[PDB]
């Protein structure tokens, strides 16, 4: 059986031909720190297990992927080395761990936010897992004055932009939303009731909203907005949590319901308006 | 020295302190697929390196995080593991492929899209390496029957929802962008004119955008939109290049550059709104 090192490095051998088509041994020395020698041996294994995909050029001294290359996993998918630019160039991780050869000159939008502290989100997961409430301070835009709270954190959720914990508040007794980047943990509280987070009907219970290319829009231009949705049979059926609906329709811009005139800047609409109108009125009661 | 596979269970050690707080031999053996006494000797090695970070409970049988815990590594910190989360939450990695330990229920917002094929992004991204010109297929919502193009390509970009190409269009004599979603490559046409990108102005020349808290909001209010945006000193100055001004007004909502009445709708403003109108329509031109 492969190893778990070895097998990360016929991952990269991989994704290395798959993006740039080739890979030298050094490549292989260099990022994993082996000798060449075992560089050589991993590139033998992956010819053993995959020799179609690749060739030995000996005046170039490099492996060349084939044009009948096939990936040997799952993990060298597109959507996967698309976001591992992304973390690149956000710099969310360095060079050096990650398996991408060439970086192309890339420019990601930024997303300005408060860096949270790791014990803190450390503390909501744990007090998550183990079904116990926490006293925090928060402030918000309403309640600008930081407050205290007694929260039981069940879950948490992203916006597209930032993160925030769904909890019972013990004082107004509801399920609701805190953005992590407001909140400060304070200590448990162990006194305080338990909490049942299966009664959270807003986060437990999953709707569909049903999104088609805007009606004015001629069959050509359809056509484009059908792919760029990624849209199946003309519409496209997204399912979120009754309480990310809201957050799902800011996201994508889906905000006004109504089907406006103007089909070239509202290339999709919401087909269920109404139902859709009821759900964020029954989530934040 | 410490080899790179070794490296790595110690890194799975120090993000599984840092945020369940405590690791089994076990979950060791069963993510690295390594015996026991090898999960035992790593566990030493961590205990070596950074004693004070975790006790032995024999009890139990597990090693708990201690109220001292400092990560041995930045790759424990916040930001990579809420995007872990992020990417589990999205189907981007499967559980196997990630340190995460406990996972908490999550929603995250969804970005509908069409899935891109590994090798047309190969084309691209080797196209941009080798500085070659493509034949492509493009369709667009002004020009929606396919059409066939001449393209340089040189960078990619991210608008916080979709990746494009940065590319010099040979018949059109400009520098402009191409949803990837929406390109077809058919073949490298290496009879064409080389491009130098060094001569696009919008992609190589990065402006600021400075924000502020809208200037309707009581003190108590602007400190909280200032935690929200990771303001330092009352203001966030944004970089970015001048050819993704445009996408970074749309991923934060900020496109509406007037001062409004009504602070609540407008967290945020735009300080040098007349910059920021010039750099647009330069762009775009």
């Amino acid at each position: 059986k492969v190893r778990w090192g070895q097998n990360r490095r016929l991952n990269f051998i991989d994704v290395r031909l798959q993006y740039d088509g080739r890979i030298n041994r050094s490549d292989l020395m260099q990022f994993f720190d082996i000798s060449a020698p075992q560089a050589s041996a991993d590139l033998g294994l992956y010819q053993q297990l995959a020799g179609d995909n690749l060739v030995y050029d000996t005046r170039q001294r490099i492996y060349l992927a084939t044009p009948e290359f096939k990936p040997i996993t799952k993990r060298s998918e597109a959507t996967r080395y698309l976001n591992e630019l992304q973390r690149l160039a956000r710099g969310i991780v360095e060079p050096d761990e990650s398996f991408v050869g060439y970086q192309p000159s890339t420019g990601v939008v930024v997303s300005p936010s408060r860096a949270i502290e790791a014990d803190e989100v450390a503390t909501l997961l744990r007090a998550i897992r183990d079904r116990v409430a926490l006293r925090v301070r928060y402030q918000s835009m309403d309640a600008p004055e930081p407050q205290e709270w007694v929260l039981s954190p069940h879950a948490l959720g992203f916006d597209g932009l930032r993160w925030h914990a769904r909890a019972w508040c013990h004082a107004r007794q509801v399920f609701r939303d805190f953005a992590i980047g407001r909140l400060d943990v304070l200590e448990h509280v162990f006194s305080a009731k338990p909490v049942d987070p299966l009664l959270d009907e807003g986060w437990n219970n999953e709707v569909t909203v049903s999104l088609v290319p805007h009606p004015g829009l001629t069959p050509s231009q359809r056509r484009v907005v059908m792919r760029d949705y990624g849209m199946v049979d003309g519409h496209c059926e997204l399912r979120c949590r009754k309480a990310m609906l809201f957050y799902t329709l800011r996201h994508l811009n889906l905000e006004s319901l109504a089907i406006s005139d103007v089909p070239a800047q509202q290339h999709v609409v919401v087909e269920n308006a109404e139902e859709v109108k009821q759900w964020m009125r029954e989530d934040r009661d």
